[PDB]
């Protein structure tokens, strides 16, 4: 495809194949601390991980993706803002060329150094490819990483990144358990948005964890040896895959905390 993050075709050229980029429920957003209203509507996050099952690892050109195996009926984030049960698909990073710069959501403008990404699509949509259609479809949870001490959950994702430093290299990734990649509360804000990358779909309930996860900047420094290309062409360090806020528009961002 013709979109990337580069200068002629990152984020402010999406909307010429994508014209959904200016539209009215856009992720990420800035999250505005002050205006965010806590709702007592809003009931924990359920999280249940143990039978999530991992499958490979993939270096798809702008980010890397664990991939999961999503039959596995128990492997479902419910609860929260969400009607019904979401399953396990993927998960992926955005981060930074710079520890002060990665995340695709803020709060009150501040960056973090990456932003983790956990994809799930509602099972009353029978599959993710019919679910992104609505707008109901995808329920993804969004977790904050910022430089401190190292987060060893994370390492066997940032050790198996030299082997998959090119467009289109995989490994195998299995048993690898996401409940390590999880802060200590799972208090949150959500609202109603998109896709991050094209097709930019209208599709998603955000649930952007207040809690960031530290891991150190070695493990993140890794993420930056990846490389957009593909082997054998000119190497370019996979580096700023991130979207930048947009227009919240006419949405409220609800807290599920404070
Ligand atoms: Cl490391
Ligand atoms: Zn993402």
């Amino acid at each position: 495809h013709h979109w990337g993050f580069g200068k002629h075709n990152g984020p402010e050229h999406w909307h010429k194949d994508f014209p959904i980029a200016k539209g009215e429920r856009q992720s990420p957003v800035d999250i505005d601390t002050h205006t965010a209203k806590y709702d007592p509507s809003l009931k924990p996050l359920s999280v249940s991980y143990d039978q999530a099952t991992s499958l490979r690892i993939l270096n798809n050109g702008h980010a890397f993706n664990v991939e999961f195996d999503d039959s596995q009926d128990k492997a479902v984030l419910k609860g929260g803002p969400l009607d019904g049960t979401y399953r396990l698909i993927q998960f992926h990073f955005h981060w930074g060329s710079h520890d002060g710069q990665g995340s695709e959501h803020t709060v009150d403008k501040k960056k973090y150094a990456a932003e983790l990404h956990l994809v799930h699509w509602n099972t009353k949509y029978g599959d993710f490819g019919k679910a992104v259609q609505q707008p109901d479809g995808l329920a993804v949870l969004g977790i904050f990483l910022k430089v401190g001490s190292a987060k060893p959950g994370l390492q066997k994702v940032v050790d198996v990144l030299d082997s998959i430093k090119t467009k289109g290299k995989s490994a195998d990734f299995t048993n690898f358990d996401p409940r390590g990649l999880l802060p200590e509360s799972l208090d949150y804000w959500t609202y109603p948005g998109s896709l991050t990358t094209p097709p930019l779909l209208e599709c998603v309930t955000w649930i952007v964890l207040k809690e960031p996860i530290s891991v150190s900047s070695e493990q993140v420094s890794k993420f930056r040896k990846l490389n957009f290309n593909g082997e054998g062409e000119p190497e370019e360090p996979m580096v700023d895959n991130w979207r930048p806020a947009q227009p919240l528009k006419n949405r409220q961002i609800k807290a599920s905390f404070k």
